[PDB]
């Protein structure tokens, strides 16, 4: 399988300059849950921002810098590189690879953040038309999660 993995607010923005516009630790246990044991794909600039493989997954990063060799990272050099890779792969961002990928996913998980950031990055835009809500649930709220905020799992009809 092949799927997207995001979050983004109401007007699709995804990031600011390198970073999550917003502080919201569930939706990191989201994608930790959901990627455990399975393939992430990312951009170089995507994994810089993180700054280090995430454990317990295989983390691969796409970029055309052939002098790209990281310890516990897989490099790949092409899009093409992507579908040779075994099991459940997950696009991690950032716009730039949503941007090539959204096209040839099976489906998204998306984070919904209820909310409107500034960005200088988004997710393409996309149609309920084209995609089936295989589920959609809300986020729960506390202390340390006080965005609202919603679990889509999308399904390419
Ligand atoms: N909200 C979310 O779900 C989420 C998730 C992840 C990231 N983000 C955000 O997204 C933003 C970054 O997005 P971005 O588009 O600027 O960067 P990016 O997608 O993370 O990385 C772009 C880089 O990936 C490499 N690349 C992409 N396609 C390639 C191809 N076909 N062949 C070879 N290399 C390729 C290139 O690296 P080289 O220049 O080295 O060749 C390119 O410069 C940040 O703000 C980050 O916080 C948000
Ligand atoms: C150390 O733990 C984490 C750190 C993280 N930093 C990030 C950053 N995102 C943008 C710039 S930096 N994330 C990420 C990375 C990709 C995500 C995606 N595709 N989707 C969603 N929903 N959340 C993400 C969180 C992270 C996710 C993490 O845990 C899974």
């Amino acid at each position: 399988t092949l799927s997207i993995l995001v979050a983004h607010d109401l007007q699709r923005v995804i990031g600011f300059e390198n970073q999550l516009p917003w502080h919201l630790p569930n939706d990191l246990k989201h994608v930790k849950k959901l990627s455990t044991g399975h393939t992430l794909v990312m951009g170089r600039k995507t994994f810089e921002s993180i700054g280090k493989p995430l454990p317990n997954r295989r983390n691969v990063v796409l970029t055309s810098d052939t002098s790209f060799n990281v310890e516990g990272v897989d490099v790949i050099h092409s899009i093409e590189d992507i579908y040779q890779l075994p099991g459940h792969v997950f696009i991690f961002g950032g716009q730039t690879l949503f941007e090539e990928m959204i096209d040839k996913v099976d489906d998204m998980y998306i984070t919904v953040i209820e909310g409107k950031f500034r960005g200088d990055t988004f997710f393409p835009p996309y149609t309920f038309e084209d995609w089936e809500v295989a589920s959609s649930v809300e986020g729960k709220l506390d202390e340390k999660n006080t965005i609202p905020h919603t679990f889509l799992h999308l399904i390419r009809k």
